[PDB]
């Protein structure tokens, strides 16, 4: 196992140095170069004492866990974080990922988008790293959390790609809803989710307001009645107006 070479492959994805030769470097480490690539970042699990080799233990676990599930992983460190690239399609509820999480501390883990192949994974890396930089700003984040689920936090920290993603992935689909839905959303967010009250203000049954929020969820995938969703819609609508 050549772990200088493993780190150089990870670091070349992190830096966006993704020429063809990256693939042979990876094949050489038993990466299937056709597979999807997902970057995640977290802290290594704290070991029984020893404590600089936490990172080396956690790397080994990660690679073992991958092998056991039929996948490959490459790792590198990013100061006190461990950066892992893992192969294959990746579901939130699936067992590979539950096991993988045991290699990390009981502290945030941020999962980047899945890329089609290793050489396409620079954005996955940049977003997972940006999310990890941003995750302190949502203390209640779930473990794990998607980079794309931290757009307010990344936006407030100055990550341009988060601002763009609020437009492209929240505002643009919102905008498909037309003025009756956006107006209802805006009112509901200002009443703080107080349905009876808002309904009176919008001259409609409570159940019409509820139905219209369920439509907001149809256009955008965010549920205005869930406090996280509602916060993301509200920040996204702001950013929408100021660009
Ligand atoms: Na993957």
């Amino acid at each position: 196992w050549d772990s200088r070479m493993e780190a150089s492959v990870v670091d070349a994805v992190v830096r966006g140095d993704t020429g063809p030769e990256l693939l042979s470097r990876a094949a050489a480490l038993n990466w299937d170069t056709t597979a999807p690539a997902t970057v995640l970042v977290g802290t290594p699990a704290p070991g029984p004492n020893n404590s600089d080799g936490d990172s080396e233990r956690a790397s080994q676990d990660v690679r073992d866990t991958a092998a056991r599930h039929g996948r490959a992983a490459l790792t590198d460190v990013h100061g006190t974080w461990l950066v892992a690239i893992v192969s294959g399609q990746l579901s939130p509820t699936e067992k590979f990922l539950k096991d993988l999480l045991a290699a990390f501390a009981d502290a945030p883990v941020v999962i980047g988008p899945t890329a089609p192949m290793l050489t396409a994974a620079h954005r996955s890396a940049s977003e997972a790293i940006s999310g990890m930089n941003a995750v302190a700003g949502w203390r209640g984040a779930p473990r794990p959390v998607l980079a794309r689920e931290l757009l307010p936090e990344r936006a407030l920290m100055g990550d341009a790609s988060a601002i763009v993603a609020l437009h492209t992935d929240v505002m643009r689909p919102l905008a498909d809803a037309g003025p009756t839905l956006i107006e209802t959303l805006d009112a509901y967010l200002d009443c703080g989710g107080a349905i009876e009250a808002c309904a009176r203000k919008l001259f409609v049954h409570p159940n019409t307001v509820r139905y219209r929020l369920k439509r907001i969820t149809d256009f955008t995938g965010r549920d205005p009645t869930q406090p996280r969703d509602a916060y993301v819609l509200r920040v996204a609508a702001t950013v929408g107006q100021l660009n």
